[PDB]
């Protein structure tokens, strides 16, 4: 194809076009006269790499990395996915986003703006992949810890996008990220002349409905109604209900709600493999917020209910309490949601009461304040039970319910910890060393989506997400059981991607949700054969000759 | 574009693109100065095309206007079916397939050969579309009244889709014509210097099985398990045992075997609506040949059933006949399928003596030998039913079993006659005037084409033909079947394809046999959304400006 | 390159295409799988085209080759130049324009219309090749004898463009055919539903000129001011007026009017052979017209002031009879370029008297009157001068001033005759049998435009015309001279044309007028490698390797 395969990332391999590749695509003289192996290209790469001083301009590597090679991306990313995850996303990816500096050499995302409305198709075309299987699309209102970003939002996406290939398996040529822009209520971005968005208020209301609406008609009507949409960091209003909007009409699903509470439960099964005991012997005191409790507690029913339990004394185990004491019956601004978790119960003020009079099991704290599993908490409830359990699931380590040292120190070391933030290895007395877990989204929404992709599943149900949570669970060992680990390690996200995938796979085709229709018998080696690997393709033509007398010239 | 614009016959509109979509698409200059409207380029064209003495000339003309611009070419088609629906397919096909002029200018259809085994898909991605719903494969080998043709039948699937948009709806860019050359057993073309196949003999056997194998498992691999596979003029060993073989694993069937019986049993079915007698009193006396009345007596056995009667006494009703006597039991060479419709009866030598042993409502003569229905035949019928029923749907019309006037005499004009050859109106002594009803293929494939590629049907079944063969007897309306007319006439094709399409649907979604997920509410509406129709597309870009803000170019 | 290699004409080869071919460029399977040489698709071609009862039908053959195979197209042109010359080019193009069929396929031609002043660069761009050395511009108002044809005149320049590619070795890619459409004085064609023109009267004026002038300079602009521009067939009126205005400013020549003069002389210098006679002893007589015989008088007075003639003599034997008499001082009408040839001369009536009064060598009669050479001028004519010359050069043979037996009976089989129109061979008494030489163009315009195109000539004087006579009349041999054949056959007009590309080349480098500077030491090994020979090119990518070590992928 000429010089245009050079800058095709997709099929771009730089020095590794082997000579006869060069000169079959017509690109010999392009590239310089050295033929490398993708593992030459990936230690230059770290070389490079390892130069930098700044998270930020490891990013900025990445992703003209990405622009260039990508296959070569893939390879660095799958190489140590560990160290190259909190780079091309969270935390370094808003602190890119923040601080952009002109970057995306290719153009890397679909920029739709409320300005657009009627006209969507039309963008959806300027795409060059006209095959996609996942759309990530971003509103950039509520990047994580980061806020109101606008149009700088568009490298979470762009992230997101390269953990659904380094951590799943799915073909980063099927991916879309797409931004849609409707303003920014931001005021250090509407004032700001290095701004690249559209710098007006937000539109909110009938006209930024329609426009998702017609956001997610165009890109049905274009890929297919099988087309993953996943929902990145909208507003928690916003988020919520988009996702009840667009649940069982579209093939979407939300990870900053769904993802979030797949794992947490997750987290909260691997943690019964610690405590031998079902989850029908637990009691759970909540930190709720703003649909981040809430998908937790409603996960957490039914894997309850999974075990036979009735959903009544099922949501009887939950509370809920958040700046104001319990959710008893019309205490103060209880919503149509927090009613349903809402016991009827002498109100109680504070947290501290409330662990001492309902005697939990599992403390799970998702409420953006720190310090909120004090002293006394932590040693009246390892008092009450044996072994229990504490979730300081808030991001901002700033800004956590409680610290890996304290609960194991307070606990004498047998209180189950994970959060959502890095706590380094706590070694105690006693010989007590701890490597508590680190609860990342990437456990859940990789292997969701390669298994939802695999199987043209059409929509993602509550149940998928609880199966993710259980085979999460499930892939812990007793090792790292006994090291107090509740996750398993990136190192193998792969690895535990593809069983998720066909677990959900499994259960698709259980319950007559997948379209993929020869129905395969071993999902393991289906989901195998479309799992992207960064390896490079040949770029030879197959030749072939035919028997001698077919191919006669037939010469008069 | 540019000057690709007007080499693209599904783009080019010649002389109608206007000056604006001649200046927008970079091609103002290449076409005359003078702007038409498609009415005065389609009587341009019929101009042009009247001045041809000979229907190969013909023929000629019309594959040329399919190479220059196919919208025009199909508006041609479409605007007189009856007409050019004997030029593009069959007769006139075949006579062009003998004659080849080297005529097809653009490449229409591939050529995959035997000695291609293990290359197919590399072959495959020759093919310029890469949406592909519909694929009319060809032998060569039984081209109808021609015999074996190699690699000269490629006029076949390219003029059958010309007919599954002509007369369907389907688009004719997601349609591909192949040829499977395996050699050719035809003398007369090996032996000649303009043959443009293999000239070799036909290979067969294992070699042949896994060309096939390979063929139909690319197609389903670049385009879907989705894609409609129909099997043109195999050896009608190999069309039925190829059609049992990929039946249930893929969407394929065969118009030579399943069409040919659904439009012989909508016939029977619409002369049943002039008897005003229900199916279960009738008794049919068949000419059985290799697969052509054998199809017809399984579907009728089928419509037997369907009226709640057991497999038994269904096909209790049917007697063959073919050059040796009735099929009783083990006569002297009963196949496996023979021995389906044999009756535990004295063996009869010739076909006079049982249909007046039997007294027959129905006669079905598929034999391919001619004045079989001797005079006697008919006189007695005529004496023992009451308006009965004749069908000489041998397609010779040297070799028919019978004639339209002959039966209307015999019987005094009171005989239901139909036949598959051309027989004009008979005008009879006290004015009986009779319309005699001309049995097309065309009735079947088309709508049942546009039905599963609008509803992606998986499989094909007997029960969707015998649906077909329903509604187009639904379709004759009383004044032609007092006319003695059995099928409704070509020029409302369209719209009984579309009735069939939406029929064909329906059964698919009330057995879980479409793929298409969201399951439209109107079926009629959605089919007509995929209908393919003649009209050029507008080629101006959609242009549209942003609120006077969001569109400043932000200079310092 | 895919699918679209098949649909270039320069680069298509339809079965003549290896296996290797297709199956590295992409298109296995778009072609039959039969492999053939140029000489098999040749010999099909001519048994295709023998097939044709008219010579429109073949024109239509030709033009669809030319769409589809082009190298093929020019095999068939250069395989027999003779038979298919009038085929291609007039006669039968005029008479295929005139009765088009919206010929056409593959868009060969640009269509300038006056009302796209201003916007001339922008539909040159609409033109694939951006190389182009030769462009034919006609304007459809004096098509030879069919007078004015508007837009329907395309098939003139690409006719013609035929025959520089034919005749003479031009590449027929760098040669763009362009028709400048100002309107039509054409009755018939503006009131006709099928004309592909403007349908108004034919704008003249500083409109026209300003539309020429802007042409010109877009096509000098975009493809270089050594793009060689001919002029068809304009009104004599404009094409002179033209001529003169861009002969010296582009590289720009008329063939209706500087070939046909040139021919003419030559067929004249051959002459001079049969008589064994210098130039100098020659009196020459007229018919004069439109600029027809001016245009030959000026080159043969060129010719004679070339043997060291001063002027004043060399014009001196010059006498121009039309309908009115010689030019003598002022008769009646006489413009600025009939008085160059006024002889002060008693004011003779007819041309009979001065054919007596003044006994003239050769009488040159291009005036569109039949029979003007009657029966007693050849005989005074012969008596006069022993072997004189009579030169009918009138193009329609019913209208040609004498015919071939006429001029050989009269003058005793002696009298040297020649035409434009075809005249078989006349066998006489006394043994005498002649074969009289044919004038064409093509043996001119052919071997003139190579020799611009090699050389990078910049402008085109009348000396190189006055030369390729020259050359032409030297390629006669003595046994076609005894025959009485004063033109070389067309069988050999590539060598005829190479000879004069040479001599031409050789005199643009004498008198500094070529652009290419190497300055080619061997002028003939530079044309020859210029030539376009109709030998397919090898589609194969030229693979190689390295040696071994630099070849390396060097793995860590």
């Amino acid at each position: 194809r000429g010089y245009d395969v050079t800058r095709n990332p997709h099929l771009n391999k730089g020095m590794a076009f082997t000579l006869e590749e060069r000169l079959q695509l017509g690109i010999h003289g392009l590239i310089p006269p050295c033929f490398l192996s993708q593992d030459v290209q990936l230690l230059r790469i770290m070389r490079y790499y390892e130069r930098q001083q700044s998270d930020l301009d490891k990013y900025i590597i990445l992703m003209t990395l990405q622009d260039r090679n990508e296959k070569l991306f893939y390879r660095v990313l799958t190489s140590d996915v560990e160290k190259f995850m909190p780079i091309v996303y969270t935390p370094t990816v808003g602190l890119a986003c923040q601080h952009y500096g002109l970057t995306f050499r290719r153009p890397r995302g679909l920029f739709i703006t409320i300005h657009d409305k009627g006209h969507l198709a039309t963008m959806l075309n300027s795409w060059p992949e006209d095959n996609i299987k996942a759309v990530v699309v971003t509103d950039g209102e509520r990047i994580l810890g980061l806020g109101d970003l606008g149009c700088y939002g568009m490298g979470i996406p762009v992230g997101k996008l390269a953990l659904y290939t380094a951590c799943g398996g799915v073909n980063p040529q099927q991916c879309l990220p797409v931004l849609l822009d409707v303003g920014t209520n931001n005021e250090e971005l509407l004032r700001d002349p290095l701004y690249i968005g559209l710098k007006h208020q937000r539109v909110h209301g009938k006209a930024y409905d329609d426009l998702l609406d017609e956001f997610m008609q165009a890109v049905t009507d274009k890929f297919g109604i099988n087309c993953l949409i996943q929902f990145e960091d909208f507003a928690n209003a916003n988020a919520f209900r988009l996702l009840n909007k667009y649940r069982n009409k579209y093939c979407m699903f939300n990870d900053d709600i769904q993802g979030t509470a797949s794992v947490a439960v997750a987290g909260i099964l691997a943690a019964l493999r610690i405590t031998k005991n079902k989850l029908s012997n637990h009691v759970f005191v909540f930190q709720g917020a703003g649909e981040a409790a809430m998908g937790i507690a409603h996960l957490l029913v039914m894997a309850l209910e999974k075990e036979g339990v009735p959903k009544a004394e099922a949501t009887r185990k939950i509370w809920m309490v958040d700046s104001k004491g319990l959710i008893v019956k019309g205490r103060s601004h209880l919503n149509h949601e927090k009613e349903m978790f809402a016991q009827d119960h002498p109100e109680v003020n504070s947290l501290e009461e409330v662990v001492r009079l309902v005697k939990p099991t599992a403390i799970i704290g998702v409420a953006a304040i720190a310090g909120a599993f004090t002293e006394q908490i932590l040693r009246d409830m390892a008092s009450f039970h044996e072994r229990p359990i504490i979730f300081a699931l808030s991001n901002p380590t700033s800004k956590a319910e409680c610290t890996a040292e304290k609960c194991y120190r307070v606990t004498e070391g047998r209180g189950i910890f994970a959060s959502g933030s890095p706590f380094k290895s706590v070694t105690l007395e006693d010989g007590k060393t701890f490597i508590p877990g680190q609860g990342n989204n990437a456990y859940v929404f990789p292997g969701v989506a390669l298994g939802v992709i695999a199987g043209g599943i059409r929509h993602i149900p509550d149940e998928i997400f609880l199966l993710t949570a259980e085979q999460i669970a499930q892939e812990v060992s007793e090792q790292h059981l006994s090291q107090g680990r509740l996750y398993p390690p990136l190192s193998t996200i792969r690895d535990v991607s593809l069983r998720i995938a066909i677990k959900v796979l499994d259960y698709a085709y259980k319950h007559n949700l997948a379209s993929y229709y020869p129905e395969p018998k071993d999902k393991e080696a289906f989901v195998r054969s479309l799992v992207y690997t960064p390896d490079y393709d040949s770029f030879t033509l197959d030749s072939y000759t035919w028997p001698k007398e077919a191919m006669n010239v037939q010469t008069v």
